[PDB]
């Protein structure tokens, strides 16, 4: 048997406590592993309150009065960029969005082209230095073995701030991989099918309501 | 008057223990000043045996007979990455060459690399958490007032390992300006006069062994 090192506890849309309720999608995350995890990837998929899946703009960004996108707080004129105006897409609308916990670092396949590019040699080992640094950061800001945290994600497409409505009532998670400390990689050979199973597929009440429990 | 902050004793060419003895100029200086130094300038001038002015690849890397460039230690197939059998430039061959603590950015090269991967946003916020990064590890190493301090830079052109000669016999050195943990900037209002005293001019020995007594 295979088991599954990155435990999803639930992943569900909650609203901050500011009075503007600004809506996530919150992962609660454990990991099961005597490993630190340094990156992952998960997968969500979103559906309405019948069971019906739905296409988002998941990783938009919110505009405000100003046209300002993605910014909190007030403008230095008094701008409110709490209230939420309009989205900005980021990725393109899908039934399935991948979160990645190294988000803010290039992925590998993209770091991978920049070293393959012709340049200076000087250029190519400022890269290797880089890259190096940017591992050991993220093995510093590792998920420890044991820990229970929440994975927060801003979920403002399908979201009527002015009523609190959300049109997604379900999301649900499934691991696609993770990479420890010491560089290994863990892959879910469940995952394929969990995808084709789901991705754009009604579903009924019963399984989304229970998919946690 | 005017007083220095920082106070450079000698600039000279030191080697390291290792049977390859690697040259470096081990720029000797002491911050003379009240506030620690995060940042300088400081630049330098070299000349040969009688005085004469010298053009180097002031910041070359070393090659080794594989052709790897900027390596230390053994490769799998037993190159040795000590023997230094050729230099590969950096910066163009030049009197001078202006050293600095602190780096201003990533390479441009690799700078537009990145934004036609990651996109403009993506840059700015990187190119802002990199500042900060930088700026921050300065700060935690600047040089205390007080201090004095020896801060050494590899010099591979002119030297000829084989037999052990350099070709550079005296580095001369100047400060341009100083940046201390505050932010605040001072400017050597003697260096222009400095620069143009030395760069490209022939020099009396005489000048040259005592220009740090």
């Amino acid at each position: 048997n295979e088991n599954i090192p990155l435990f999803i506890n639930n992943s569900k849309i909650q609203y901050d406590d500011t009075p503007y309720h600004w809506p996530s999608n919150v992962i609660s995350l454990t990991n099961s592993s005597e490993k630190a995890i340094m990156d992952y990837e998960i997968t969500c998929l979103a559906y309405d309150k019948n069971g019906k899946p739905l296409e988002l703009y998941w990783d938009a960004q919110n505009v405000a009065a100003d046209g300002e996108v993605g910014s909190v707080g007030f403008s230095p004129a008094g701008v409110d960029y709490g209230i939420v105006t309009g989205i900005s897409p980021v990725s393109p609308k899908s039934y399935s969005h991948t979160y990645r916990k190294m988000q803010q670092s290039p992925p590998q396949d993209i770091i991978s082209m920049f070293e393959k590019q012709q340049g200076k040699a000087w250029v190519e080992n400022w890269l290797k230095e880089w890259k190096q640094m940017e591992k050991e950061y993220a093995k510093q800001n590792a998920i420890a073995p044991g820990k229970n945290q929440n994975d927060a994600f801003l979920l403002f497409d399908k979201w009527k701030q002015s009523t609190g409505e959300h049109g997604v009532k379900y999301i649900i998670s499934c691991v696609k991989q993770v990479t420890f400390n010491d560089g290994s990689v863990w892959k879910n050979s469940a995952y394929e099918n969990w995808l084709k199973s789901f991705q754009g597929k009604e579903v009924s009440n019963s399984v989304l309501e229970n998919y946690y429990k």
